[PDB]
């Protein structure tokens, strides 16, 4: 029901952009390049993923 794209290298984000990644979805705080979120100050789980597998 609720989830974020998951994130993409192919598409910079920036503050307030949300996205899902290990099953969570993680929250940039402004402007990043293609990097890996949750390893990153950059960007932190702002809350869970739904999804079927």
């Amino acid at each position: 029901a609720t989830c974020a794209t998951a994130w993409s290298s192919s598409s910079v984000y920036t503050n307030g952009g949300t996205v899902s990644y290990n099953g969570r979805n993680y929250t940039a705080k402004w402007w990043t390049q293609n990097e890996r979120p949750g390893t990153s100050d950059v960007w932190a789980d702002k809350g869970a993923c739904g999804t079927g597998s």
